[PDB]
């Protein structure tokens, strides 16, 4: 190998450092939204029992 | 996948460990409150019979 190959190696590391990957904050948010579902279903259950 | 995905996986299980589920101690207290209803109706019945 020569100088150009080694410079391309450095450049590829630079490229990988700035790669555009999926936004995983959206996956975290979708995880956090499950509390709303659980607590709303608890509301539904408690309302039904109170009515009965 | 890459490192950030795997760290988000760890973060998501950390989130699920600290989710705010409904307070079910209230449901169990509502269960325990039925002694009072049953025994008070028993008082009512016994008082009526005694009066009669």
């Amino acid at each position: 190998f020569t100088l150009i190959e080694l410079m391309i190696v450095v450049a590829i590391i630079g490229i990988l450092a700035a790669i555009a990957i999926p936004n995983f904050i959206k996956f975290q948010a979708r995880s956090k939204q499950s509390e709303a579902k659980t607590n709303l279903k608890a509301l539904y259950t408690a309302q039904k029992s109170f009515f009965s």
